[PDB]
């Protein structure tokens, strides 16, 4: 093939131009995101049954929905939780690779057949099925510095006009609101109800009857009489619009004749739909707007368009209403992409510099500066073809493959120049023969590197999607690099090259070093046998370092924002949790003035379950330019915040940093489900969980920080209605229950229309009449006659413990356990210990692994089998290249040499064994194997064609291969040196990649140049 | 043709007729299933001790091992050879007539006294200033 | 009586059902056992 | 193009003064001047 | 039924159209609200 | 129609580029495709 | 699949005849089909 393109430079140039155009078009038409889809598809069913506890919600909604969740394809598992706020949260997790649209529509159609079984209130509120995606892009915030309008007024303003305009931005159309629009609130008053002999049932009936749309037909409608000439629609009574119109609603007429309206009996206002969540922003009211990202959309373009749209909407804003951005990492993605592109361009520049330093030929130095970008653009085109996107993983795979691209582009030109020098030939003949010497070696290298990189895109589970990005990126880059080095680089060498005081000294010292190296290699071929023992020591040390290095998933890095979770004890109110959320934001805006830019404090929306004793304040820091030093990073700020929050003891405040992927984390951690499968009950399962927790606490050597992911039982106010006593007094059960629920839990009766937008109408007791158990004495229910029997007459009160959050796994009651393996031991034997402990539980209590422990359990053994297949295929490719069964062993013995350096670099800098380190290790061993392939191919070619002796051939081979190895190693080390020394602005990934790659490359370059010759000699002499 | 699009189209058209069906049909549950006509397999359950009757075995199967099987991938339909437990109320015409009662009275009383009612909360939002305790209120539960 | 969904595989579905039953078995009451009075998959396996 | 429309204003208090409910008022207004689909029947074996 | 175009638009058309966003390969969307109460929304997607 | 009018110049440019590249690749010269692309306006004016 | 010699006839009530006329027609067709044993074997109605 290279001979074909040497004679036809124009064809090679045309192919290169085609590749570059395809790559440019792909770059112009590739979606950009921080990370691709990693978590398996999940579909979430959310239901609201206001006024109900965990058990009522469970029994009436959750079980009914779960028993009808059958016949859905590719379902991995399902888990539901029912909260004491009246919320059903059912998450169904599917197999990876199944399109979530068909899964969501299947879940919807399967649920829509269970709607008639749900309570009327649950149906009326609505049940929402939606995909649980990680497309979370930005959090817009609308605050009111002017202090006039409340949080409800801001929420309604956001929902009325901003939401629709934002949802039509170029990009996403899916948005969420951190609040609720207006709702016509009717706050009753028990005293007026008792005075007028009225009940909340009467108010509900009056509101329903006197606010509704009724059809009325039309006049002149078909069939008409003969001679009809007029046809007009008829408009009957319409829905109410104003608060005063609801005020005029007549409840009853009095015996004497006076009129009773709602205003006389209740207070009518434009309140919120719910008051469970109070959002704040630096101590002042605010309303948020969560913005996702559409599939196949550019995150940067979407964020820019949304910001432009908000700026365009800004002029027609009322007083105040500044647009803030409490959570947005668009600039993080842009900074990371810019750093990656800077790394690539600096690598190209360093290749230019190194090539001119070793080869004093300006024309030759440039053959690789116009060939590597071609491979990069081809890689972009292939990524576009395979349906991938521009994310952190793909660009880091590209910066890892850049070293091998450089390796190829340098090897070809270096050997061409060496042939021109030694042989003294014109460029065309020299490059013709040069390609002949390295053309079979370049095809074997491609096969070997494909065999070592492809069998990691087939890892199962969530992490397999992470590995697939690197696998496909690097394999496409290598295939394209080999194609380019076979097509375009020979043509450039044939055409551009011209036949042939610090640089003189550099040449002299390099020649002296080459002579010394050749003498050393000749010497170590006579003392062979000690170096085999040294290699065995190296292998043992590599094994020790690999089994010593801790593991992880991805480096958590300073994104500029972090969270703080506040968890007051059970039974705490909203104002009690608001005080702590004020102690937290005051601390952040006082003790961290130079680092904290804003704090968004959501009250009632906790981390382990929404309520009133929970809250989360997420903090947006200033730009990384404004936070110099290691003490101004998120890691050094969260620890200080937690230390300062240890003092407050009435609550449990904990500041932490977001994970790299919100859907993953805690690679050493495990998730455990304790299920009851005999109908034991909630309390027996709680006792089993307590026993298992005690047993786990009795094993501090293996399991660390095992805790139940749930809420313990809390006191509850039980009202027991005597049926015989109620029937004796002539009061109906459906009236007692209705008045109790409407007064204390609220009741959504119907809808009204204001400002051209349908809104809800809620009836509830005024706050002061529903706060204490004794307030029950304020409420009277009308008997069969005009009496007003007190609640106290027919009911009794009690305090008893009940669960505020009941969770089920796969349709059965369950308890969740979060655990972590010991630092010195992996997470595989921790799962075994948890199984062994769970095996000693009361009869009827089983267990299960969920979340990421579910994936580990079934898809945690793919790696050894895939690597064995890779090694077998590498053997086959190398034996095919060398036409021998023993020679490939010499090539394969360069693997520990590259592994040990990466392991040493990881240990020295305190890094862990994450995905970046593993991919860098694979890159290092691939490059070292490629160098070994070239050396052994040259040596055996000298043996075969020229009939040289073994020592002479293996000495000349390293003599003429020394320069390219040093050139490529120096270029790659200088290219990734800034990655090692980099702090802030997404430096965790950069360090995790660069440290391992640099250490492995340095050690492999130092060791291979001495071990490949002795390996080849030992293989040739021991065999044959 | 793929059965996914066929099933979603059939359900889309069936949701139009759903409001027109009697309330009893909707309460029982209308199901749309894509499966074969013949049984893939039959898994029987027996009791060797001879204590459980046909009713007990069928109830156990339906309650504890039918839902999980129905959610197994590839299982398009499950037919239970029996029926799970339910509160059977065998009402006597003679004793109903003796007390001047009717089946509608029995149904009304059961609906009234076998409810799972939402009673609200103590100190629920919006709370009055100075509230200290927050507790759920539980009024009535399903009979068991 | 289990009928497989259209387009599914009849052998891996049977394997999954048997796995579910195996998980179910340890929590059965005393004396309750599972029999297989009808199965079209073993014929397929023996024929292949 | 825009069309004239006939609007009926019903006084709730004046209705309840005379003893007529608003529900049957709406029913008799809708059923008289507009169609009122009551239920089904069988014509020639078909539900109409 | 029973609602004119104005009282059906902001009731159903405006609240359905606002949620008709985020669907990929959508060219445009039109709608119409009759005085009979019927509402028709047409979403036209990209060709192919 | 507006979409088709907005993409004709791009279609012509891409077609010309592809033909030029194919001719240069096949005939192993840059002068031959450049001389061939000079006759295109004659055919274009004929069609016009 | 059935047998190679099997067929599944399906008599339709195209008009509004009813159940009695349809079953009379089915009985007449069955009686006529029973008169050709040399060609039709075991012609039976599937329903009750
Ligand atoms: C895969 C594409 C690259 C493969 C290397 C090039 C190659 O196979 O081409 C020549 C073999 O004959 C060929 O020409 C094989 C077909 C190569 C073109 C594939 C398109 C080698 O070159 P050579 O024939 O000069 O050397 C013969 C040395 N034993
Ligand atoms: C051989 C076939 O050509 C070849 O080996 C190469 C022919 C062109 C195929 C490569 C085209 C690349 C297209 C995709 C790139 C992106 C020609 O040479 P020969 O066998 O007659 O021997 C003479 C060589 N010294
Ligand atoms: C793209 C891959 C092909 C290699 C790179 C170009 C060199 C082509 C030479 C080989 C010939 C075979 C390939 C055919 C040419 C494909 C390029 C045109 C594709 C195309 O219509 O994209 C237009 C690019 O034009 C603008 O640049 C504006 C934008 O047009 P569009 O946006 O309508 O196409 C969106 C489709 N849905
Ligand atoms: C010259 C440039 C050549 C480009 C080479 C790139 C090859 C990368 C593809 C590697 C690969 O097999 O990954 C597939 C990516 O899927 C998407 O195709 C896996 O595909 P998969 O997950 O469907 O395979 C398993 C189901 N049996
Ligand atoms: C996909 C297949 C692409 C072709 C791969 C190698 C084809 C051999 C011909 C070739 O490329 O030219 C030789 C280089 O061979 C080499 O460099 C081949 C050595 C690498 C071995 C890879 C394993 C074999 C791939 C096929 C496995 C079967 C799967 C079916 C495609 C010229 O030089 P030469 O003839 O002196 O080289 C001794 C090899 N015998
Ligand atoms: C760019 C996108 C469009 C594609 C354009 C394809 C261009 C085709 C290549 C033309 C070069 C000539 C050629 O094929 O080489 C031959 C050499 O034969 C050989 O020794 C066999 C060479 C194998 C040719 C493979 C053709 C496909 C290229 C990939 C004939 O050479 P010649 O033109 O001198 O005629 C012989 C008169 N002495
Ligand atoms: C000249 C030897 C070619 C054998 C391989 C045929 C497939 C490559 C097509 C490109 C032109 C030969
Ligand atoms: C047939 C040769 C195609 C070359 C362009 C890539
Ligand atoms: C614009 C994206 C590239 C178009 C050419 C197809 C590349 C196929 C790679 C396999
Ligand atoms: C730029 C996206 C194109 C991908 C498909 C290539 C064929
Ligand atoms: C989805 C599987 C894709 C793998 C395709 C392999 C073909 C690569 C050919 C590259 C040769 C230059």
């Amino acid at each position: 093939m290279p001979n074909f393109f040497i004679d036809r430079p124009i064809f090679a140039w045309v192919i290169a131009i085609i590749i570059m155009l395809a790559g440019g078009l792909a770059i112009l038409k590739l979606p950009v995101a921080q990370y691709p889809t990693i978590a398996p598809p999940a579909v979430t069913i959310s239901a609201s049954y206001p006024g109900a506890d965990a058990k009522t919600v469970q029994d009436t909604v959750t079980q009914v929905i779960e028993q009808n969740m059958n016949g859905i394809d590719n379902l991995m598992y399902m888990s539901s939780n029912s909260d004491s706020t009246g919320t059903v949260q059912i998450t169904l997790t599917f197999e990876s690779g199944t399109d979530a649209d068909i899964a969501q529509v299947q879940v919807q159609n399967k649920l829509q057949l269970a709607m008639p079984l749900l309570p009327q209130e649950v149906q009326q509120q609505g049940v929402s099925v939606e995909k649980s995606s990680s497309s979370f892009l930005m959090v817009v915030g609308v605050i009111n510095t002017d202090g006039t309008m409340t949080q409800e007024d801001i929420s309604d303003y956001v929902a009325a006009n901003m939401k629709d305009a934002i949802s039509r931005t170029s990009g996403v159309g899916d948005v969420q609101l951190f609040g609720s629009q207006y709702a016509m609130r009717i706050w009753m008053n028990p005293n007026e109800l008792n005075k007028f002999q009225l009940t909340p049932v009467d108010v509900i009936t009056a509101i329903k009857a006197q606010n509704a749309q009724v059809a009325a037909g039309q006049l002149g409608g078909t069939p008409p009489v003969k001679g009809q000439q007029l046809n007009a629609s008829i408009i009957a009574q319409t829905r109410l619009t104003s608060t005063e119109e609801f005020g005029k609603i007549l409840l009853k007429v009095n015996q004497d004749g006076s009129r009773v309206l709602l205003r006389d009996v209740a207070k009518i206002e434009l309140g919120g739909e719910n008051y469970d969540i109070i959002a704040e922003f630096n101590g002042q009211p605010a309303s948020g707007l969560g913005i996702k990202l559409a599939t196949g959309a550019n995150a940067l373009d979407t964020a820019a368009a949304i910001r432009a749209e908000l700026a365009k909407m800004e002029p027609f804003f009322p007083s105040g209403l500044k647009i803030v951005y409490p959570y947005d990492t668009t600039p993080f993605v842009k900074i990371s992409i810019h750093e990656v592109v800077k790394t690539l361009v600096e690598a190209i520049i360093l290749v230019f510099l190194v090539m001119y330093l070793f080869l004093q030929n300006f024309r030759a130095t440039l053959i690789p500066t116009i060939a590597v970008p071609v491979v990069l653009l081809g890689t972009f085109a292939v990524l576009a073809a395979f349906g991938f996107s521009i994310n952190t993983l793909t660009m880091f795979g590209m910066v890892l493959a850049i070293g091998l691209l450089v390796d190829d582009a340098i090897v070809v030109v270096e050997n061409v120049e060496r042939v021109m020098a030694e042989e003294g030939l014109p460029p065309k003949e020299a490059t013709r023969k040069s390609m002949g010497q390295i053309q079979g070696a370049l095809v074997g290298i491609a096969m070997v590197l494909s065999a070592v990189f492809v069998p990691m895109a087939f890892f199962g589970g969530s992490t397999g999607a992470i590995y697939r990005q690197f696998s496909i990126t690097i394999v496409s880059a290598m295939a394209l690099s080999v194609l380019v080095a076979l097509i375009l680089t020979p043509a450039l060498c044939a055409t551009m090259l011209k036949p042939i005081g610090f640089f003189g000294w550099f040449n002299r010292m390099f020649e002296k070093s080459t002579h010394h190296y050749t003498d050393s290699v000749g010497g170590i071929l006579r003392s062979t046998g000690r170096y085999l023992v040294l290699y065995l020591i190296i292998v043992v040390g590599m094994a020790y370092l690999f089994v010593r290095l801790p593991s992880s998933f991805l480096p958590d890095e300073d994104q500029g924002v972090f969270m703080t979770m506040v968890q007051l004890p059970a039974g705490a109110t909203q104002e009690r949790t608001q005080k702590v959320l004020n102690e937290v934001t005051h601390y952040y805006l006082t003790k961290e003035k130079n680092n904290v830019e804003s704090v968004f404090a959501v009250n009632g929306f906790g981390f382990a379950g929404r309520g009133q004793n929970t809250g989360i304040a997420f903090v947006s820091l200033k730009d990384w330019a404004d936070r110099p030093g290691e003490e101004n990073k998120v890691e050094a700020i969260t620890m200080r915040a937690t230390r300062a929050f240890s003092q407050i003891k009435d609550a449990m405040v904990f500041a932490f940093n977001l994970p790299a992927i919100v859907e993953l984390g805690t690679a050493t951690g495990f998730d455990f489900e304790l299920i009851d499968q005999a109908g034991l009950g909630h309390e027996k399962l709680t006792q089993a969980r307590n026993q298992l927790l005690a047993e786990a606490a009795k094993h501090p050597d293996m399991l660390t920080s095992v805790r139940p992911n749930g809420l313990e039982d809390t006191p509850q106010f039980k009202i027991d209605i005597d049926q015989e006593k109620a029937q004796a007094l002539g009061v109906s059960i459906n009236d007692i229950n209705t008045t109790l629920g409407a007064a204390w839990g609220g009741s959504y009766v119907n809808d009204f229309i204001d400002r051209g937008r349908v809104k809800k109408v809620y009836v509830m007791s005024e706050a002061k009449y529903r706060m204490l158990p004794d307030d029950i004495g304020d409420w009277y229910v009308r008997a069969a006659d005009g009496q007003m029997v007190p609640f106290s007459a027919f009911s009794s009160s009690r305090w008893e413990y009940g669960s505020p959050r009941l969770e089920r796994y796969n349709g059965l009651p369950s308890m969740e356990i979060l655990g972590q393996a010991a630092p010195g031991k992996s997470t595989g034997e921790a799962m075994e210990l948890m199984e062994q402990l769970a095996s000693k539980l009361p009869t009827g209590v089983g267990y299960d692994w969920t979340g990421m422990s579910y994936q580990e359990r079934l898809s945690g053994n793919q790696a050894p089998s895939l690597y064995a297949i890779s090694l077998i295929v590498v053997f086959l490719c190398l034996a095919a290249l060398y036409e021998s069964w023993s020679i490939p062993f010499s090539v394969m013995l360069v693997v520990p040499l590259g592994v040990i350096g990466a392991l040493l670099a990881a240990t020295f800098r305190g890094l862990t064994n994450d995905v970046y380190f593993q991919v860098g290790l694979l890159t290092t061993i691939g490059l070292s194997a490629k160098n070994a392939i070239l050396i052994v191919e040259f040596a055996k070619d000298l043996m075969d064609k020229e009939g040289k002796g073994l020592i002479e051939a293996t000495l000349d081979a390293v003599r003429m291969r020394l320069r390219p190895i040093l050139m490529t190693s120096l270029a790659f080390i200088l290219g990734v040196m800034p990655l090692v020394i980099s702090t802030g602005a997404g430096s965790g990934a950069q360090n995790a990649v660069g440290t391992g790659v640099m250490g492995g490359m340095v050690t492999a370059t130092v060791l291979a140049i001495f071990f490949v010759p002795v390996f080849f000699v030992v293989v040739r002499r021991r065999f044959s």
